[PDB]
C-alpha cells in the first residue's frame, strides 16, 4: 500500500493537507507552496517552531510493515537548518535518519543511536534536489538501509526506541531551525493481497512496450486443493494494474466460459510476454474435475489439455481461449528398452518373389538399438536407429557396415519420421524413404523368418522407442496394421494389448511401453521470449518457450513446449535425461522432475531449475529437492547440471517447492539473474518460510546469499521485473493469500557488491 504527497502545482490541493496528510506544528512553524523557477512543492518551514507532517496507520498495517516490509522514498531539497526528519515509527521502534547543513554547509546525515556522520553532497549540491531512499528488509534480525541518489550510505540501520507510531516528514525540532522543499514523499508497506487462499499457483509479467502494466494469475480453485479432486473445480484467474501494481482491477475467470458445467479444473497459468504484439499469452492445463496428476490417475482417454489466451495490452481485452492438445500431447506406443530388451513381432505370410511396402512412424527418444525388421522368409531387412552422441539421428541397416547420418537438427532428430521401405523382388532388393526422402538400396541377409516385427533389441543397450503407426501391404493388400495414436487415446474397451491383437511379446530383462502421454501440465510460473538466439544452431529469435510437465503414464519429467510461428503452432522437445536403476523387478529407482523454471542466459544458453518431486537420491547418489539443467540448442534437449542443484543456493528451503527465477534488466546495459524460495524459519530448513532472493552475478555457475523478503509463511513464488530498477514479486503466505512486493533491485543489489575491511 502506498501513501504519498507530492507537488501538483495547483492551488487548494497540492496542501499536504489534502493529500491526507496531517499539520504538526509549534509557533512561527510554518508552511507554504513554492514554485521556485516552475519547481513547485511543499516548503516547510521549522525557524522557530515545529514544522512537520504526520500520517496515522492502523495496527494491522504496521504488522503488514513488519511481515513484509516497506520503503521511504523523499525527493526534496533542503534550504537550511536541520532537523529535518523524514522517517517511519510503528509504537516500539523507529528508524530515524537526520537530516541536515553543518556550519559548513554540506548536506549531511547521521542515524539515531548510531555513531558516524556521512556528508551526502557539498557545495551546490548540498541545496540542490535529491532522492532519499530508506529501505526495510522484515527478518528476525531485521534492518534497513539507506539511500542517497541510488548510492547505498548506510546498512544495517539498527532500529531504535519509540512510541511514536506514524510516518513523517518535515523539520522534527521546535527548537532547531530547519527549512526544506519537499517535491515528492513515498510511503510503501510491501505485500498488498492480490489473490486469496484457498486460490493457489500465481505467476506474473509485465510489459516493457507499455511500462506500468503488469499481469497476474491464479488458480480460483473452488472446494480449495490441486485439481482432479472430486471437491473443486478450479479455474484460472487475472488482475492486471496499469501502475506498476499500485491498484488491481477486478479478478477475471478467464475459464468459466470454458467450463460451462464445471466439468473441467485448470491449472498453472504460465503465460508469456511478447514484446512484439505485446501480448501476454497465458498457458494453462485442463483435466477432468475428478481426475489429473496426483496420484497419476490421469488416463490419456481423459480430456487433459492445453488451452491459451492472449491479452490485448493496447486495449486490454482477452480474446477467448483457444485448444491445442493436439499439437503437445502426443499419442503413441512407448517402449522404454532401458535395461531390458522389448520387442513385438507378427508372423506374415509374405511371397519374397513378389513386391512388398513397409512403414512405419517413429521416433526415438534416446539411446540405440531400437529397430524395425522385415522378413519374407527368404531375407531380413533390419533398420537400426540411434542417437548419435553428438545428438544425431543415425541409421544402421542390416549386413551393412556404415552408418548414415539420418538427422543433424536436434529438432528433427527427435521428432516422428516416416519410414518406409520398398521391397523389389524383380532385382531382389530394398530401399528406405524418410520422409520422401530415399536413402539407400539393400539386400538384408538371409533367412527363414516371415516377419514384421519392431523394438527394442538388447538387453544391455538402452533405447526408447515411441510408435505411432505400422503397416504391410503386399500386392494392393494391407497384411498388417497398427495405429498406436488410434488406440492410446480410446477408453478400455477398446482392446489395445498388442498380444491380443496379434503380436508376439520378446523381453528380456526390465522395461517399460505404454500407450500415449496420459497428460501435460504447462507449468507453474511464467515462460520466455527467446532474444540471444542468433549464434545458436537451429532455435531462432522471438520463439516462444516454456518448460512444461510430462506424465507418460507413471513417472513425471519436464519437456519444452515451443513456438516459433508466434504461437499460433506449437512443438515439444525431449525430456530430461535422469539417471535410472532398478532396484528389483518391477522397482525403479529414478528422479521425477517437475515444476520447472527457465532463463535465457546472455550467449543464449538455456538455463532450468525444476522441482524433484517423488524421490531424490537415485544410485545412492543424492539430488536435492532441486536441480538444474542447461540447453545448448534453444530448449530441444538438455543437459543435467551436474552438482548443480539446491545447494547452489545458501539457505534454501530443503522442503519441495516451486520456485521462480528471471533476468534482470540494467538500463545501463548490465544484467543478472533474480532467483525466489523459501528458506525456511530457521538455517535453511524444510519449511516454507522467509521467502528469499538470490542473484547469481556469472550466469548461474554461483549465486550470492539469500536476502529476506518475508517474515512468515511462504510458498510458490514467482518474479518478473516490472521496470529499469524494479522487480515485482508475487508470492503465497498466510493461509495461502497471495501478495505483491514492488522490490528495487537496483538498490538491493549493493548489499552484496561492496567489498571492505
Ligand atoms: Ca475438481
Ligand atoms: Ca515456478
Amino acid at each position: 500500500a502506498l501513501f504519498d504527497y507530492n507537488a501538483t502545482g495547483d492551488t487548494e490541493f497540492d496542501s499536504p493537507a489534502k493529500q491526507g496528510w496531517m499539520q504538526d506544528n509549534t509557533n512561527n512553524g510554518s508552511g507554504v507552496l513554492t514554485n521556485a523557477d516552475g519547481m513547485p512543492a511543499w516548503l516547510v518551514q521549522g525557524i522557530g517552531g515545529r514544522a512537520q507532517w504526520t500520517y496515522s496507520l492502523s495496527t494491522n498495517q504496521h504488522a503488514q510493515a513488519s511481515s513484509f516490509g516497506w520503503r521511504m522514498t523523499t525527493e526534496m531539497k533542503v534550504l537550511s537548518g536541520g532537523m529535518i526528519t523524514n522517517y517511519y515509527a510503528n509504537g516500539t521502534q523507529r528508524v530515524l535518519p537526520i537530516i541536515s547543513l553543518d556550519s559548513s554547509g554540506n548536506l549531511v546525515v547521521e542515524f539515531e543511536g548510531q555513531t558516524g556522520r556521512t556528508v551526502l553532497a557539498t557545495g551546490t549540491a548540498a541545496t540542490e534536489y535529491h532522492k532519499f531512499e530508506l529501505v526495510f528488509l522484515p527478518g528476525s534480525n531485521p534492518s534497513a538501509s539507506f539511500y542517497f541518489d541510488g548510492k547505498l550510505i548506510r546498512d544495517n540501520i539498527q532500529p531504535t526506541a519509540s512510541k511514536q507510531n506514524m510516518i513523517v516528514w518535515g523539520n522534527g525540532s521546535s527548537n532547531t531551525d530547519g527549512v526544506a522543499a519537499y517535491r515528492d514523499i513515498k510511503f510503501e508497506i510491501q505485500g498488498d493481497v492480490i489473490f486469496r487462499g484457498p486460490d493457489r499457483i500465481p505467476s506474473i509479467v509485465a510489459s516493457s512496450v507499455t511500462p506500468g502494466v503488469v499481469t497476474a494469475f491464479a488458480e480460483k480453485r473452488v472446494g480449495g486443493g490441486d485439481p482432479g479432486a472430486l471437491s473443486n473445480t478450479n479455474d484460472i484467474i487475472t488482475r492486471t494494474s496499469r501502475d506498476g501494481g499500485i491498484t488491481w482491477d477486478t479478478e477475471l475467470n478467464l475459464t468459466e466460459q470454458i467450463n460451462v458445467s464445471d466439468e473441467f479444473d485448470f491449472s498453472d497459468p504460465r503465460p508469456i510476454y511478447d514484446p512484439s504484439s505485446n501480448t501476454v499469452l497465458v498457458s494453462y492445463a485442463r483435466w477432468p474435475t475428478d481426475a489429473a496428476q496426483n496420484g497419476d490417475r490421469i488416463k490419456p482417454w481423459m480430456p487433459n489439455g492445453i488451452f491459451y489466451s492472449v491479452y490485448d495490452v493496447a486495449s486490454g481485452n482477452w480474446q477467448a481461449p483457444i485448444d491445442v492438445t493436439d499439437q503437445v500431447k502426443e499419442r503413441s506406443f512407448q517402449i522404454a528398452g532401458w535395461g531390458g530388451s522389448e520387442l513385438y513381432r507378427r508372423n506374415t505370410s509374405l511371397n519374397s518373389q513378389q513386391d512388398w511396402q513397409s512403414n512405419a512412424k517413429i521416433r526415438i527418444v534416446d539411446g540405440a538399438a531400437n529397430q524395425i525388421q522385415v522378413a519374407d522368409g527368404s531375407r531380413k531387412y533390419v533398420v537400426t536407429l540411434s542417437i548419435d552422441e553428438s545428438g544425431g539421428l543415425v541409421a544402421n541397416l542390416n549386413g551393412v557396415s556404415a552408418p548414415i547420418i539420418l538427422q543433424s537438427e536436434h529438432a528433427k532428430v527427435h521428432s516422428f519420421h516416416d519410414y518406409e521401405l520398398q521391397y523389389s523382388a524383380l532385382n531382389h532388393t530394398t530401399t528406405l524413404f524418410v520422409d520422401g526422402q530415399q536413402i539407400t538400396t539393400w539386400a538384408g541377409e538371409v533367412s527363414q523368418e516371415n516377419n514384421i516385427q519392431f523394438g527394442n533389441a538388447d538387453a544391455q543397450i538402452d533405447g526408447r522407442l515411441h510408435v505411432q503407426k505400422i503397416v504391410l501391404t503386399q500386392q494392393g493388400h494391407n497384411l498388417v496394421e497398427f495405429d498406436a495414436f488410434y488406440l492410446a487415446q480410446q477408453t478400455p474397451e477398446v482392446e489395445k494389448d498388442l498380444e491380443k491383437l496379434g503380436w508376439t511379446k520378446i523381453k528380456t530383462g526390465n522395461t517399460m511401453s505404454l500407450y500415449g502421454n496420459a497428460s501435460v501440465n504447462p507449468g507453474p510460473g511464467h515462460g520466455i521470449t527467446l532474444t540471444r538466439q542468433q549464434n545458436i544452431s537451429g532455435s531462432q529469435n522471438g520463439r516462444l518457450i516454456y518448460p512444461a510437465i510430462v506424465l507418460d503414464r507413471f513417472f513425471l519429467n519436464v519437456m519444452s513446449i515451443y513456438s516459433d510461428d508466434g504461437g499460433s503452432n506449437w512443438q515439444t522437445g525431449s525430456t530430461l535425461p535422469i539417471p535410472f536403476r532398478w532396484k528389483s523387478s518391477s522397482i525403479l529407482e529414478t528422479l521425477e522432475p517437475s515444476e520447472a523454471d527457465m532463463v535465457e542466459l546472455q550467449n543464449g544458453d538455456l538455463l532450468l531449475t525444476a522441482r524433484l518431486d517423488f524421490n531424490q537420491i537415485v544410485n545412492g547418489v543424492n539430488y536435492s529437492p532441486r536441480q538444474q539443467f542447461l540447453s545448448k540448442d534453444g530448449g530441444i534437449t538438455w543437459s543435467l547440471l551436474e552438482a548443480n542443484n539446491a545447494n547452489v543456493f545458501s539457505n534454501i528451503s530443503t522442503g519441495t517447492v516451486d520456485a521462480s527465477i528471471t533476468r534482470f534488466e540494467q538500463s545501463d546495459g548490465s544484467h543478472f539473474l533474480l532467483f525466489t524460495n523459501p528458506q525456511g524459519n530457521p538455517a535453511g530448513t524444510n519449511g516454507r518460510q522467509n521467502l528469499g532472493l538470490w542473484f547469481s552475478f556469472d550466469e548461474g555457475v554461483t549465486w550470492k546469499g539469500p536476502i529476506q523478503l518475508v517474515n512468515g509463511a511462504s510458498a510458490y513464488s514467482d518474479i518478473y521485473q516490472l521496470d529499469s530498477e524494479n522487480a515485482i514479486v508475487i508470492v503465497e503466505t498466510d493461509n495461502s493469500n497471495m501478495r505483491i512486493l514492488r522490490m528495487p533491485i537496483t538498490l538491493l543489489k549493493q548489499k552484496l557488491t561492496l567489498s571492505q575491511n
